[PDB]
């Protein structure tokens, strides 16, 4: 299975979601940015790299955030903790960011794959 990670960029006491762009049936829903791991690369060299290019930020991949997620059977979705190092984050691949709470957590309109890390992002805010 083809690995996506994905960054829970908690700053401040808010966590990073981003409104994807695309495609039609997930543009306007919200998710935590990443991309796929190139063969040859570690999880954390693609997250870096995904949200160098997605956000302008420079992070520090740590744990896990929750469980992995099926995508469909080719591909899998991770989550990860992430830290700021340096830089600001910027939608320059999505529609829009917003730092959110613990109580805007569930209310989000969650890419569907995504919404199951709800409980884990409320957890982690808490
Ligand atoms: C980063 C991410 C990606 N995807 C899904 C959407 C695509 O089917 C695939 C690859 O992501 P992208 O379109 O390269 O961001 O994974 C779902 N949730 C996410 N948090
Ligand atoms: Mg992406």
């Amino acid at each position: 299975k083809q690995i996506v990670v994905a960054g829970a960029l908690i700053s401040r006491g808010t966590l990073l979601v981003a409104q994807r762009d695309r495609p039609a049936e997930l543009a306007g829903l919200w998710e935590l940015p990443g991309g796929k791991v190139t063969p040859g690369e570690s999880d954390a060299d693609a997250l870096a790299r995904e949200l160098r290019e997605e956000l302008g930020v420079d992070v520090a991949v740590g744990e896990r955030l929750g469980a992995d997620v099926a995508l469909n059977d080719a591909m899998t979705l991770r989550a990860y903790r992430v830290t700021l190092r340096s830089g600001s984050p910027h939608p320059h691949d999505h529609r829009a960011l917003r730092w959110v709470g613990a109580d805007e957590i569930d209310g989000l309109a969650w890419v569907p794959a995504d919404r199951a890390w709800v409980p884990d992002l409320v957890a982690a805010l808490s």
